[PDB]
C-alpha cells in the first residue's frame, strides 16, 4: 500500500506500518490460494504483531508523556478485542470470509493511521524519536 502524507509518520512507526500491511497482503495471498490454515496462520501472526506494534507505541507515549495516551491506548485495545472476534470466524471460514475480515482490518487499520498516530508525530518529532 502506497504511503501517503497522512499515513507518513515516525521512520520506525512508518517500518512497523508497513509490516502490517505486509502480513495482510500476506492474508490475501493465502485466500487467494485458497489455503484455509494458511491464512489461519497468517492471521495468528498479524494478531501477535499488532500487539506488539501497539506495544511499541504505547511505549513511546509512556516515555514521552504523550497527553492523549489514554483514549489512544483504549482505541488500541478495543481493536484487539475485535480482532480476536474475527479469529474465531476463520475456524471454520471459507476464503469469503477471509477477504471480508482482511477488508476490516485495511479499513480500520489507514483510518486509525491517518487520524489517530498522526496525532502523535509532531509531538514525538519535537522530542527526538525516530
Amino acid at each position: 500500500v502506497k504511503w501517503s502524507e497522512d499515513l507518513a509518520n515516525l521512520p520506525s512507526i512508518d517500518t512497523q506500518h508497513k509490516r502490517l500491511v505486509d502480513y495482510i497482503n500476506d492474508l490475501y495471498r493465502a485466500a487467494r490460494r485458497r489455503d484455509m490454515d494458511k491464512a489461519r496462520e497468517v492471521f495468528d501472526a498479524l494478531k501477535n504483531y499488532a500487539v506488539e506494534h501497539f506495544g511499541y507505541e504505547e511505549r513511546l507515549f509512556a516515555d514521552y508523556a504523550y497527553p492523549e495516551a489514554t483514549r489512544h491506548k483504549e482505541i488500541h485495545r478495543r481493536f484487539v478485542e475485535t480482532v480476536l472476534k474475527w479469529e474465531k470466524q476463520l475456524a471454520a471460514g471459507d476464503p469469503e470470509v477471509v477477504m471480508t475480515t482482511l477488508r476490516g482490518l485495511v479499513d480500520w487499520l489507514v483510518n486509525h493511521i491517518m487520524k489517530e498516530d498522526k496525532k502523535y508525530e509532531a509531538y514525538l518529532r519535537e522530542r527526538g524519536v525516530s
